[PDB]
């Protein structure tokens, strides 16, 4: 009788990010492709004695949110966005890769408190629509790079009830979570936490790691198959995984990267954990050489500390190459370009994954056959000229 309504929610690296890199310019998004802009990030004053911003050891504002100069420049623009778009709905997200201090503004009920002031205080002051929570993860502590403890999983819950509590009526409340399979069973009670979410975002990218090739595949490739069963993911089966675990596919936002990685597996070696005879690992050798980590290099990607290639920076340094060295490709089982760029025997070799318009349309496809709410995107600042976010906006009726 009706047509659905989508939403698509972008992010934005205003600030910066560890992985990211440097935030990037406000003024060139084209906010009436999206309905929700998440401005990336605030951070949280903390104690955690490995933390090396020192603005953030302040121990007078310990748990409060954090906004740098830039952060507080860019949020001051929102009217001027909001004329634009005045169905816009703007959130600040908290927290982000590396982003410390959840695990002690939710342990108790004195520091949930004061976390959840500053919440509010930034809400009102910037006149935003809501409040994003990226806690990147709790128990886990993302391998040790931010301090957790297994009760971070009832801890946020706790401090997601009590900031819907105390949020007025309107206000909304969103959180990220992770693709690892972990995430829904060990790290977040996502059942328990539904009821206080307007809506979730699944953050199915990050994927070129281990033995596998792909970074935001939607299905497996047979093509160029992972080979370790603790690396095989795509974006279905993380969807898969927290249905299974009790979310309504309506709640779900399933995340798009406007970016691509080089996959570990072209420059270390991948190893099986799971292998029952270790003599055999490593299971996948590097197949890069220093030529083609020189490429690489060159271009300002450092393969010995990030894989992280902007999609505007893929059209401009890898498709459009003067020396035409990388050749576009189409993983028809995966649902997503690669690049290869050939060796010195002349053999294809495996360079980087990504999404391009086909492959955006193809999960705004899948999300409207599975009934997701909607779409999320990290990050607007490496769109191409807007050309992702307004294929994403196309396809979904935004
Ligand atoms: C399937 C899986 O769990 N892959 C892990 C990656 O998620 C992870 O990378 C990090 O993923 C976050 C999103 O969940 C990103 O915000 C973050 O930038 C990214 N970190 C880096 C250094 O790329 C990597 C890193 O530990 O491990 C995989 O196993
Ligand atoms: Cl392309």
């Amino acid at each position: 009788a009706h047509a659905a309504s989508y939403l698509s929610v972008g992010y934005f690296n205003g600030g910066g990010d560890v992985t990211a890199g440097p935030g990037g310019d406000i003024n060139k998004l084209d906010v009436t492709q999206i309905t929700h802009l998440n401005y990336s990030f605030g951070l949280i004053y903390n104690d955690e004695k490995q933390e090396t911003n020192p603005a953030l050891k302040d121990p007078s504002r310990l748990h409060q949110i954090y906004l740098s100069p830039k952060v507080m420049a860019d949020l001051q623009l929102l009217p001027v966005l909001r004329k634009q778009n005045p169905e816009l709905k703007v959130l600040l997200s908290v927290g982000g890769w590396g982003a410390r201090g959840f695990s002690g503004a939710a342990a108790t009920a004195e520091s949930r408190a004061v976390f959840i002031r500053s919440v509010q205080q930034v809400i009102k002051q910037y006149h935003l629509d809501g409040i994003d929570l990226d806690w990147q993860y709790p128990v886990n502590g993302a391998w040790g790079l931010v301090e957790s403890q297994p009760a971070d999983r009832a801890n946020f819950t706790l401090l997601l009830a009590e900031l819907h509590k105390a949020l007025d009526k309107g206000k909304l409340l969103t959180i990220a979570v992770g693709a690892n399979v972990k995430s829904p069973q060990e790290w977040v009670d996502v059942k328990g936490i539904a009821p206080y979410l307007d809506y979730i975002n699944l953050m199915t990218y990050d994927m070129a790691y281990g033995t596998q090739y792909f970074n935001s595949n939607l299905y497996d490739s047979k093509q160029w198959p992972t080979v370790a069963a603790a690396d095989r993911y795509s974006a279905n089966f993380v969807v898969d995984n927290y249905l299974a675990a009790g979310l309504k596919p309506a709640q779900l936002n399933l995340g798009i990267g406007f970016y691509g990685r080089v996959p570990k597996r072209a420059t270390e070696p991948g190893i099986d954990w799971d292998k029952a005879d270790a003599a055999k690992n490593p299971v996948t050798q590097p197949y890069f050489t220093a030529r083609e980590t020189a490429v690489f290099k060159a271009m300002g990607l450092d393969l010995t500390k990030d894989s992280y290639f902007k999609y505007n920076d893929i059209v401009s340094k890898l498709l459009n190459d003067p020396q035409r060295r990388f050749t576009a490709h189409w993983d028809s089982d995966a649902q997503v370009p690669y690049l290869t760029m050939k060796s010195a025997e002349g053999k294809p070799l495996f360079a980087i994954s990504y999404e391009n318009p086909r492959s955006v349309a193809l999960k705004a496809d899948y999300i409207k056959s599975k009934g997701l709410g909607g779409a999320m995107f990290w990050e607007y600042g490496a769109d191409d000229n807007n050309r992702l976010a307004h294929q994403l906006a196309e396809s979904l009726g935004i």
